[PDB]
């Protein structure tokens, strides 16, 4: 039973973001519950305030026509329980609920342990035989308490697309919003437990550069990389199968390189050392002692600038 | 109360996919999150368009008669909200929900970490003593916005076919169709984070061909045999038991060999550098450091050429 | 409102699977999804073909009185929508629900990777003042479609024991009947994947039988022992806490002496080899590599023997 | 509508396991499917057998007045579906439900592998102006089948607790019983998969006690150390955090010291064999080879005696 | 049809814990299963106890009006069964519910083996034309069993906030309630099993003070760097993306670096004992066998300060 309108009823939204939480990364979802508030003019019950009753008259769901809005980037059926209807006597209804769901925004791991991520919710309406637009209304969307959570990202700012993008969808005109949640990501449990260790390894790694044992070599050389193998597979769980490219996947990635020619050269430095030639070996090993880190943190610099810097 | 046909009442199907996600390889499910299309001839509630109302009469699912359209492959009970019905002059009636379900497709892993994949959706329909025939609407099936996401998979196409296949299933005809949705993987990620890695411990291993420390061999080419493993599990759990041989599990499997007589080399140039032969032994070792990834690059052309050339 | 019969009213029973699922080792369980078929003559709701209505009436459940079928060994209660309800003449009712509820049937791991398996579904029923058989309807029994799933395992056969089992069960007598799905293992990808690569390990690990090296001997036995226990507990993960001993937890555990006498002998050649007795040493060191691998394969042939072969 | 008594009303208790599964250690919970057989005099519907109906009036629940017994100790709330209601003629009435709830029972990992429980499930009952007490029909708490499953689990015995505990509890007497199901575990799986693999380990740790090779003793001791954490770490999963300490976290722990004072020995007969004073060195060796076996044995019996013996 | 009152009508709350479990550090929740016990005056139906009835009146939910007290941080909707409505003469309401949720309560792992934990329940209620001030009634806020579950926790104490903090939300005040749960942690399972081992492997890293021999040295550092990493990895699993530092993960990062310093030393007592200047190499090495542990249970004392003590 839809309100007899003149022209597209305009409904007016709101998000109040009451709870924020599980982030998953590898999902690329996150759980959010808020306030819901919706309104729109139903001059059709309108209803002398002196004549009657008092100032704003209680509804249940049953007894008015109520827009139904979906959420479109979501796993199930949003989860929502009602929280109050009030119509005004002009017509006007005051409805809000407060519903929970997963919800289904993408996220970009390219610049990953440094990453910023803006998420979205989105909110369509379909039209009947009225078209029905929707827009925000800002005092019901000043939504994110104090409080709002999400561990291990720190939240900018929820704002919200006021323009709606109006589809034709199946001979019916839908109306879309779009909310919008920014988070950067704290980054930082991420040097102390992957950065730095993954760093010290590879160090030592080339330690084997002052040494001429190769047992002690390869037990050098080898051993760690085994270990950057442990961190590279710990990395790569908690993410996703990108079809692109990660910046952490990335150094990850050209460190595999610096334990190849790193074990190269202990390698060479011996088929050149009982080839009766240590007068080249340990002008090599000598040498090897400058061109890696260096070579290192030269591509370290080509790399971060490569993503960051551009 | 169904509708009183002359012949086998058609009903008309359509998916607009909202949402796809949670792809699960090792369960072989997805979820998605989409459109469901009916319609159909009920005369019996055709309606006098002048006389009476107005263009299209909306009605609750507990007024009209709506046929029951199971989905076949489901876990359990779809999760349907319904969006809107609305029955046309001559009795034919327009049926809109937005369902979520996790389907039941299976998966080829036969190409693995490059393999392409269609997943299925079906719809059956059971007959009462009017046959039901379901068959597809293509302005309601151009189903998938131009967000389906499905993370790590890029989608190609949702189509479906038109012709159904009708059963007879327990002494009542029901009719099902099927929707396709067709993806191939981001094969990728699986480069710098498996094959990669696995490559380089690989040929570290038989860097013990210009080498003659037996202690400095072992420690050498049985290390690295165990970070293979460390790969070989890491592959072998986000991927389910196949009665069949994968792609990567071949050549995971065939690098198994090439550590096998790696350690076989290093082994005898051992038992025969003691046996004062010398003579054989740098002969041995000399060749291997040839035959070995020549063998091997020979033999991935042989095993790739196996499963993606044929 | 129970059918006034004059004896045991038989009540008529049917399974159609329609999906297969979830077979879980660990919690000796798995889901299905499949048709109920019941049947019960009501004499009390006959009626009169030809002075009302059709062939056949159909009823909402509320209306006629249904039978109460649970099933026995279900965790929750069965999750089953109503398909149809359809009265003949002779008061002779026809009913059709689809549940779909996770079931418990235990497992016989004694072969473990080369088992078969026999799964249950029970369905009881409790009498009132008229006693209830239940017993098989046989054409809505051929439940289980041309393609039911249940990854890992060959399905054999979805049959029935025909003869029901009468319980006095509280002063109240039960009938319980016994549906049977017949289902061998899909071993196969636990040979590239266990048996061959834990063979393997065994195999190089007594490679140290043609060496004299203790340091290259122990770092040899040793760090294959490792890699096997790297095996027992990936084995012993999909796998519950058995009573009784599994096949592959022997040969798992069998594997576990040849690495012990194996560190043995490596050990005695060697406070023998320092005695200045290698005349002894390299006598056992010699013998070892055939009583080895003998009284494995011997082992093995008395072992599986005793498990497959009684 | 409760039923107008003299004195405190008796209702009368019972159940029947039908089902037990997921006994879960980590969480020290447990699935169970039973009957719930309950009883009262409400002499309010006693029915004059002769003069209308039948021996026996069966009702459904929302007709009768019905005592609210919940579950104390369960998760959510119960699962139950209701099975019969049955008014005798002096106005007592029969109930009997099939419920299934996951119940948290405590565990007493003292002994961890041989570890005997007795599990809980409890049923309160509230007072309103009739002061109700519950007590157990033997009758009904027979409850349990011959096919009582628990995997991994020796089930002794299915008794409860005659006399009730009545508790004051907000202004209204409560009154709850408790049903015991006590269970012994099936230590066993345990030995082929836990202990003897952790024995062997820790046997050839200490084959470093009959060799000289620092280098193949480190190789030696160490190797197995490793190995012994991925048993700790396999055992310290299937089990929680006790705030007491388990019987083999005892003995896994005392292993670690045989592991400590191991490569204390095989260190010290070093800095002790090149301090030129191999004189001292091999007596410690040769003593250890005693000591540590010994010492161990001994302090089994200790430790073992320490917990079964006290 | 809310209560005629005068002012701003306050509703009386009370939470009785029944069970508390699965307190999940990952996710920062924790599932919680209590009494819910609310009250008002609701003069409006007051009545005359003599009159007619009894004492006090039960009601069913339909019947009275109840206040809408959804809980603030609670992942779905809460799930609660209604345990009995009683209202007094004066008009007065005695309500009950048994809910059962899991709850978004943050945890500060600052201390993390360590830690004590402060979770919290929220309770708001919305108002409609007379204002809703919520607020604790003690006598059904004693809440906790003496048998209040949560494994690996000691359980300090339920309390809660008595002054509610009223907001002005979206044009209607609310009223939000703090109930707090006070846990301190059960560390202890955490040094037996990490702390102890963990501590183990630094010092046998270290045993490589007393040697020479750089292949049993890297053999020596580098071996049980690795199995620290595997402690890291399983530390770093069992908790979440702080954006700040653990305790735990100070000193098991501070760990990495007595590692890096060994594997420096070892190092360098060799590029300085070819260096024929074993002069200096027998002097560093012999004052790393102090400097070492020293520096660290001076770091130790440093760090844990740095902490606890402030
Ligand atoms: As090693």
């Amino acid at each position: 039973p839809p309100p007899i309108a003149d022209e597209p009823l305009t409904v007016n939204t709101g998000i109040y973001l009451i709870e924020c939480y599980s982030l998953d990364d590898k999902a690329e979802t996150f759980k959010v519950n808020a306030f819901l508030s919706l309104s729109w003019k139903d001059r059709r019950l309108a209803f002398d305030p002196v004549r009657s009753g008092v100032r704003v008259k209680t509804y249940e769901p049953e007894a008015i026509w109520i827009p139904e809005i979906r959420f479109v980037n979501v796993e199930n059926a949003r989860d929502a329980d009602v929280v109050d209807i009030s119509v005004s006597p002009d017509g006007t209804v005051q409805y809000l609920e407060r519903f929970s769901a997963r919800v289904l925004s993408p996220l970009d791991f390219r610049r990953y342990p440094f990453d910023s991520q803006t998420l979205h919710i989105y909110l369509i309406v379909r039209s009947v035989d009225t078209r029905n637009i929707v827009l925000a209304v800002d005092l019901e969307k000043v939504g994110k308490n104090d409080d709002v959570f999400l561990t291990g990202w720190d939240i900018e700012s929820f704002t919200a697309v006021v323009k709606p993008a109006n589809f034709a969808l199946e001979d019916r005109l839908e109306s879309k919003l779009d909310y919008q949640l920014r988070i950067s990501r704290q980054y930082f449990s991420y040097i102390p437990n992957i950065i730095l260790p993954m760093l010290f390894i590879l160090f030592i790694s080339w330690t084997a550069f002052w040494s001429t044992s190769y047992e002690a070599n390869v037990t050098l050389v080898v051993s760690t990389l085994i270990a950057h193998i442990a961190f590279n597979i710990l990395v790569e769980t908690n993410l996703p199968k990108t079809p692109y490219m990660t910046y952490t996947g990335a150094i990850i990635f050209m460190i595999y390189l610096f334990y190849f020619v790193a074990v190269i050269e202990v390698t060479v430095q011996h088929y050149l050392k009982v080839e009766s030639q240590p007068a080249r070996a340990a002008s090599i090993t000598r040498a090897s002692r400058i061109a890696f880190p260096v070579v290192f943190l030269l591509a370290n610099i080509i790399l971060a600038f490569l993503f960051f810097g551009f």
